Parts: C-alpha cells; sequence; structure tokens
C-alpha cells in the first residue's frame, strides 16, 4: 500500500472526487484572537492537571491510551467510547474561575466551528444537484480534548497498510455519535511519504487498503470536518509529528441513554415498584409481576455498570477539576443501594412459605437473566480493577472497584459475589 499527501499531484483530484465529504479550513480562516483563545485555555487546562490517560478495554485487552484527554460539554451529557463512559466538565450552556474559563472558551469554538459546520453542509447540499437534519448533524454537545508529547513514548506504532509512520492514535471511527452527524477538529500542534515531524491526519476507505490513503497535513490552528457519512464510510488515525499537539474534537454524542437525567428518570422507574412513605431497610414492594421485576433488576444492573463503576473506575479524576458530578453519584448510589434492598425482598418473596411453585418460577424466569448477568459483569469489573497494566500503574494512578463491600458488611442486605444465589435459583428452576 502507498498514501498520498500534498506532496502528490494526484492527491488533489483524489480529495476532491473520493473525499468531498472532508473539509480542512487551514488556520488563516478563524480569527487570531480565537486562536489566541483557545491555545491559552489548552494550556490552563493542562498545567492544571485536568486532562489524564484513560483506561480503556479493547478486545479482552486493559490499555491505558497513548493521548491523555478531558470531555467538555453539556451538564450532564456522557460520551461512551472504548467501554469507558466519559463525563463532561459542563460548559455553560443555560469551579475555579480559570477552569471555568477554559470551559467557556471551548463553548464558544463550539459556537463558531457549528456555524462553519453548518455552512459546509449546505454547500455541500448544494453542490449535489432537511434543514432540519443540518443543524441537528451540527448540535455539538461536547468536545473531547487530546494531548499527546511524543518524546514521552519510547516506540509509537507504524501505520500498517500505507506506509505512512508513526500512529499517535490508529485507525478507527467515532464511535456512539448521532447518525450522519459531522465531526469538528480544532488541531494545535506547539511548532518521499509524509513529513515525519509534523502531525497528520489519515483517512482510508473502510476494508480496503487498495485505493491509497490520504494524510493530511496539521499545522497550528488547522480545523477539519468529517461531514454526513464520512466518519461511517471511512477510518481516520492521527499520525504523530515530533513535537507535542493538542486537538479539539467536537461531537454529536448520542445521548439517548447517556445523560443525567435520562439515568435519574430510569431509577425513578425502578422505585415506582417500591413502597415510598419511608426510606429505611424495610424494603417492601407493590407487585411481583414478572414485567416489573425484570425491569426493576435491569434498570439496577444499568445504574450499577453503565453509570457507578464507569464513574469511580477513573480514579475520582472530577472534583480535581468539578465536583459537578460529585452529588449525582452520591445520589445515584442511594439509589442503587435501594435497589439491592428490592433485589433482596424479591428474593424473599421467592422463599416464602405459600407461594405457588408455579407463580414462584415466573419470577425466577423473569430475574434470573439479570442476575446472571450482575454476576458476570461484577467479575468483569473485578478483574479489570487488577489486571495486569492496574497493578503496574502507580498507586495514585489506580481505579476504584466501588461499590464493594465485604461479606461480614452488615449494612448491604445481599453479598457482592452472588453465585450461590444465582445457582440456588437456576436449581429451584429445575426441580421436579
Ligand atoms: O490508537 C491506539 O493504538 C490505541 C492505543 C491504546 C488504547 C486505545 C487506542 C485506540 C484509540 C484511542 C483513542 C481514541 O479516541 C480512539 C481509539 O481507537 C482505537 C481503535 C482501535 O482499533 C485500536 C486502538 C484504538
Ligand atoms: O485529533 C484528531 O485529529 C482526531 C482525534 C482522534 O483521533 C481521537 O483521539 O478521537
Ligand atoms: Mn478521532
Amino acid at each position: 500500500g502507498s498514501h498520498m499527501t500534498p506532496k502528490d499531484d494526484e492527491f488533489y483530484q483524489q480529495w476532491q472526487l473520493k473525499y468531498p465529504k472532508l473539509i480542512l479550513r487551514e488556520a488563516s480562516s478563524v480569527s487570531e484572537e480565537l486562536h489566541k483563545e483557545v491555545q491559552e485555555a489548552f494550556l490552563t487546562l493542562h498545567k492544571h492537571g485536568c486532562l489524564f490517560r484513560d483506561l480503556v478495554r479493547i478486545q479482552g485487552k486493559d490499555l491505558l491510551t497513548p493521548v491523555s484527554r478531558i470531555l467538555i460539554g453539556n451538564p450532564g451529557c456522557t460520551y461512551k467510547y472504548l467501554n469507558t463512559r466519559l463525563f463532561t466538565v459542563p460548559w455553560p450552556v443555560k469551579t475555579e474561575a480559570e477552569i471555568a474559563a477554559a470551559c467557556e472558551t471551548f463553548l464558544k469554538l463550539n459556537d463558531y466551528l457549528q456555524i462553519e459546520t453548518i455552512q459546509a453542509l449546505e454547500e455541500l447540499a448544494a453542490k449535489e444537484k432537511d434543514e432540519v437534519d443540518i443543524k441537528s448533524r451540527a448540535a455539538y454537545n461536547v468536545t473531547l480534548l487530546n494531548f499527546m508529547d511524543p518524546q514521552k513514548m519510547p516506540y509509537l506504532k507504524e501505520e500498517p497498510y500505507f506506509g505512512m509512520g508513526k500512529m499517535a492514535v490508529s485507525w478507527h471511527h467515532d464511535e456512539n455519535l448521532v447518525d450522519r452527524s459531522a465531526v469538528a477538529v480544532y488541531s494545535y500542534s506547539c511548532e518521499e511519504g509524509r513529513d515525519p515531524d509534523i502531525w497528520h491526519v489519515g483517512f482510508k476507505i473502510s476494508w480496503d487498503i487498495e485505493t491509497p490513503g490520504l494524510a493530511i497535513p496539521l499545522h497550528q490552528g488547522d480545523c477539519y470536518f468529517m461531514l454526513d457519512d464520512l466518519n461511517a464510510t471511512h477510518q481516520h488515525c492521527v499520525l504523530a509529528g515530533s513535537q507535542p499537539r493538542f486537538s479539539s474534537t467536537h461531537r454529536v454524542a448520542e445521548c439517548s441513554t447517556g445523560t443525567l437525567d435520562y439515568i435519574l428518570q430510569r431509577c425513578q422507574l425502578a422505585l415506582q415498584n417500591v413502597c415510598d412513605d419511608v426510606d429505611n431497610d424495610d424494603v417492601s414492594l407493590k407487585s411481583f409481576e414478572p414485567a416489573v421485576l425484570k425491569q426493576g433488576e435491569e434498570i439496577h444492573n444499568e445504574v450499577e455498570f453503565e453509570w457507578l463503576r464507569q464513574f469511580w473506575f477513573q480514579g475520582n479524576r472530577y472534583r480535581k477539576c468539578t465536583d459537578w458530578w460529585c452529588q449525582p453519584m452520591a445520589q445515584l448510589e442511594a439509589l442503587w443501594k435501594k435497589m439491592e434492598g428490592v433485589t433482596n425482598a424479591v428474593l424473599h418473596e421467592v422463599k416464602r412459605e405459600g407461594l405457588p411453585v408455579e407463580q414462584r418460577n415466573e419470577i425466577l424466569t423473569a430475574i434470573l437473566a439479570s442476575l446472571t448477568a450482575r454476576q458476570n459483569l461484577r467479575r468483569e469489573w473485578h478483574a479489570r480493577c487488577q489486571s495486569r497494566i492496574a497493578r503496574t500503574l502507580p498507586a495514585d494512578q489506580k481505579p476504584e472497584c466501588r461499590p464493594y463491600w465485604e461479606k461480614d458488611d452488615a449494612s448491604m442486605p445481599l453479598p457482592f459475589d452472588l453465585t450461590d444465589i444465582v445457582s440456588e435459583l437456576r436449581g429451584q428452576l429445575l426441580e421436579a
């Protein structure tokens, strides 16, 4: 395989014909004032230690990301990639003033890039021969900030198909975005084939290493845009230069099951089956109908694994730059603890003498997959909290395996390990 850069005569026509949905707006087109502001914002964020490498999970292995990052965006919004849910430090849509100022800066960059994107999307439609679709596909709700110092990496991976040289980030799609949504990236580098000292973004067609890839040089303050279905039909990578680089990558995160309001509402739905006169350990349920019980136990899993474990696995890195999620997370944990109460109440009822066996077995069938998944996912998460790299990484830089409690812990109604309970319930369902 081979690739094309601006040095190749064929670059220009290949871009024009096979990448009309890829747009580059060079530093020129962006005001010197905005450049100054976002570049300074990058630097304060970096100095206040707001960017971290994430311990992600990909095809079974636990890996530290080469880039350190932070997610900034709409209050209560989250973004899930590589099995890790990132939580926004909020930006002032309708904390220390410095970080607050930085987030404010990245909101107005967001506004600017949003405008640029709509324009580009409008011009693309005109070329191609609705109005609501365009604006919704440009309505960026988060940005993921990235930083890498390549001189800090002992060995960088070679780009494997086109001879593009050292990769800072491997070939991928930006995951979990709204369908056909645009992506906009502000790139900030500190200042035969592609120039090794300069940062590039590379593109290829999915499934395809025969059509030469493009490598687009990125100088200080250059912006690039993936429009419409480009992010889906193509992969991209980031090719490392010799100097450090920041990027701000603005996305329309698909957040239908990914906001604080969404998850609080799911919890409230679950607790509708609980007599709510008073908050104490004496949990009693309004109904034992299979469909209501299954739903309750599913919500229980959702808040435990998608929210609590995700949040705490990331070493409590937030109250550092924002306490915003601290109270929400306390609240979600209290809701989850009530639901541990619910599971116990269901279990009590299963054991009640005078419960017909047919009704018991209908209850078992309703809840068994949820409890099985709860056991398995607890194993998987506990594994993830030790692994190798978690072991290797310093004591300061370790994942927290919360919520977790000992067999002796009398504050919790059920054991953390559900193996016996699951076995027993399963056994009962095979009884004759
Ligand atoms: O880019 C990498 O090689 C990498 C290294 C360690 C951890 C994650 C990644 C990696 C990504 C890192 C950040 C990001 O925004 C996207 C990434 O996508 C990847 C896709 C892969 O197939 C394989 C790897 C990645
Ligand atoms: O920085 C870029 O150019 C794209 C960002 C990126 O590839 C990522 O880390 O998701
Ligand atoms: Mn990307």
